[PDB]
């Protein structure tokens, strides 16, 4: 009832099963196959980085089904609320009550049994809507009928033209704020990052398409007559948002300690708040004294920060300044070309976080071989 | 006064000079000191496929200084119209004679003795624009100063709204076209490829930006809303065209004996001009008639022109047909969201050369084994 049969059917198995990434066609077509008979005799056969507050959650959920290949967030006003995810065959109703017994967002699955399939209408969506109570700004009605894959998809909604006045900033966590297009006519209007923000030309005095919804009003994409290249657009809102703010990922930040927090990572000592006590830690520390002394203040506060190497010279090179006691305090770019590309704009607007290192790295140079 | 330490010098020299590519930085930087010292001592230390007839020449002129690292060629009215290469000692004066020599085709070089550097205008650039004689269409009136690589650049032209009223073909070479558009006004204008036209938004009887010079008038690129996806332009003007046409590389080619040609070149085979040549051929051939044999006239007529595996597939499955006597006569496409995919429309575009060489081998399979 065992014999050598199927334990080279098994043996088999065992090869390619991991081999199964890459494997031959046969290979995978034979194993098709054995997974078939050994279930019945041996039982067993565009998103970006994510943190790890999420992943180890997913890591976790991942384990709930073998078909959970991804996790499907919707980031949100610095959240990360789950909808479900791409499972094979695990429904995700015990998906996302997993998800919250592992700290990870969910909504308000207020799911109407559906018999018929059909797209939902005013009260259909309007009544669900009530009942959700959104606090995030999820609009996709969606309904999972359990037995597929896939999902029912509805949403209604308008477009006009807005006439923006200004654009404001609007803190919404710990030193990360976001853009309110706030218009002639005194309304606010959301975004979702700030490359929404730059895609869409978004001046001051004008009228722009946005979308107009019920529980929410999103500025609409672009679709007019661009003729403005985009590093004039990136220039133009990195001193509209003011001189206080550079750019973490998808969101603002205040310059403040965490320079001195980078600088105290980079050599390698314990965390300083002020910086006399910095000084301090450094002139204890002959090493990190003796490998200040050979380098410049330039190279040194860029290397905190990781620019690559060259690039930020045909930055540095397309700016004038304005220093006393050798100490940047006013610095205006000149030659708009350079921001067109990709690797340069990052660097600009991450600007002003190394104009302040560099003053910090300056006056503890001064005082420490002083 | 030769000794042993030159011996060394040379002998890193020797080994690191064709690591030279990669090699590490102290590495280069010895290079340039040691090019230096024994040059003294040992005195030696968006551009696409372009077919051989040109790179033949390309690699004998590229011998004339081992400062030339590419050639500059401007492709027109299918002509490989060299103007210089990227040389860094050599000025291009011998290039273009050299270039001559080896059959490359040179522009009228007209280059007035320029002493202090100016740009041209009215007179300036008009009399030696008769001076020149273009039959080909190049307005870059550049001029290069001797003891520099690089080149003063005049062009002067308006711009204007032009009403089309319909597009057109026109043979430039063997068997291939190129679009002129024909305007409501009695007026022909010039495009580059293909891709400039669908790249353009061009349809019939409306407006559009046209860059109006005097010896030649180029229709515009586009800058207005753009609302009409790209399939929906490629299915446009494929089926303008006319049926009579595929797109080979830039440009147009009929469909006729090419057909017989690929397909002769697949199976090993003598070129045979006509379909009864062809059958015999495979007949007398018992391997080439056993290997067809085994076949289906869908996989072969597509293996015969390369398209991968599967793509194939969506777009077959996206249109309607019209067959009689198992031999097409009519299709057309009706989802057009797929031609969207780059790898899509390449194969779209290039399809009646495929329905063509389809109905012919299912007629020599029918004869064969008839």
């Amino acid at each position: 009832m065992t014999s050598s049969a199927d334990l080279t059917n098994l043996k088999e198995l065992l090869s390619l099963y991991k081999s199964l990434r890459f494997s031959d066609s046969v290979a995978i077509e034979k194993y098709n196959s054995l997974v078939e008979w050994g279930t019945s005799t041996y039982w067993k056969i565009n998103s970006f980085q994510i943190p790890d507050e999420i992943r180890s959650a997913c890591n976790k959920v991942l384990d709930s089904d073998n078909g959970i290949d991804f996790l499907r967030f919707v980031l949100l006003n610095n959240r990360w609320i789950m909808e479900d995810a791409i499972s094979k065959y695990q429904s995700p109703v015990n998906i996302f009550k997993l998800a919250s017994e592992y700290g990870l967002n969910i909504p308000n699955y207020l799911e109407i049994e559906i018999e018929e399939d059909t797209l939902f209408d005013d009260e259909l969506y309007s009544i669900m809507e009530r009942s959700f109570d959104d606090t995030f700004p999820k609009i996709s009605i969606s309904y999972i009928k359990l037995g597929e894959l896939k999902r029912q998809v509805v949403d209604f909604f308008k477009f006009s033209f807005m006439y923006i006045e200004s654009i404001k900033v609007d803190r919404i966590g710990d030193n990360i704020f976001i853009p309110s297009v706030i218009t002639k006519s005194g309304k606010k209007i959301l975004v979702k990052d700030v490359d929404h923000l730059i895609r869409s030309k978004v001046r001051e005095h004008t009228f722009v398409k946005v979308k107009k919804k019920n529980t929410f009003s999103i500025l609409y994409d672009y679709d007019g007559n661009g003729t403005e290249t985009r590093g004039e657009v990136i220039k133009r809102i990195i001193d509209t948002i003011g001189r206080d703010y550079y750019v973490n990922g998808k969101y603002f930040s205040k310059v403040g300690i965490a320079g001195l927090k980078q600088l105290t990572n980079k050599l390698d000592i314990n965390e300083c708040a002020t910086v006399d006590e910095l000084v301090d830690e450094i002139n204890k520390s002959g090493t990190v004294k003796r490998k200040i002394k050979n380098q410049s203040v330039f190279d040194l506060s860029r290397e905190c920060l990781g620019y690559p190497e060259a690039d930020f010279i045909t930055l540095v090179n397309n700016m004038r300044f304005k220093i006393e006691n050798c100490k940047v305090v006013n610095f205006n770019i000149e030659n708009t070309n350079c921001l067109n590309n990709p690797s340069i704009e990052t660097i600009y607007g991450n600007f002003n976080q190394f104009v302040s290192i560099f003053n910090t790295v300056t006056d503890v140079k001064k005082r420490l071989f002083e």
